[PDB]
Parts: structure tokens; sequence; C-alpha cells
């Protein structure tokens, strides 16, 4: 497997869709911000609802998140501040209200 890689992230946001390359060692949130995208957050530590999204295709590593339970992870919930892509992914953002 490659020492380093980047994956195509498609974010489906309330103001439109955007795509960018995310390094496999950068969280979705941080990579979005580098591209000038404003995404919701507060704690940036994987322990709250602020940065919630829904995974629509592809795979994430969310080992660094703790607030979502195993059923919520199975349902496709994502804490964008604590998730790394391991494939190209599509995430629908700004989902805190739906999650909670
Ligand atoms: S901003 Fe709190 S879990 Fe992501």
């Amino acid at each position: 497997s490659p020492e380093f890689a980047a994956y195509k992230v498609t974010l489906v946001t309330p103001t439109g869709n955007v795509e960018f390359q995310c390094p496999d060692d950068v969280y979705i949130l941080d990579a979005a911000e580098e591209e000038g995208i404003d995404l919701p957050y507060s704690c940036r530590a994987g322990s709250c609802s602020s940065c919630a999204g829904k995974l629509k295709t592809g795979s994430l590593n969310q080992d660094d998140q703790s607030f979502l339970d195993d059923d919520q992870i199975d349902e496709g919930w994502v804490l964008t501040c604590a998730a790394y892509p391991v494939s190209d992914v599509t995430i629908e953002t700004h989902k805190e209200e739906e999650l909670t």
C-alpha cells in the first residue's frame, strides 16, 4: 500500500457541491478549510455534534472520533473533524440538526 495518498472528497453542502483532494493524513474538516470551504465545528476533537455529516459513498477512518456510537457509525454518520478518507468519499455536510 502507498506510504502516502490523496483521495477525492465531494462535499454536498447546503450552498452547493465542492470537490477537492484530501491527503490520507489530513482530516476532512482541515482539508476543506485549506480549500476555503466553511464547515461547521466547535470542539475539533471528535466529542460533539457540531461537525456531523453523512457518508454517502466510500470509506473513512473514524478511529479518532468518540461521540458517535457504533450504530451511528454503521448508519453512515461522520464527525468531519476526526475522519480521514481511505478512499474517494462523498459526504453530505451540515447534518448536526438531523443527527440530534
Ligand atoms: S467539532 Fe466536535 S466532534 Fe467535530
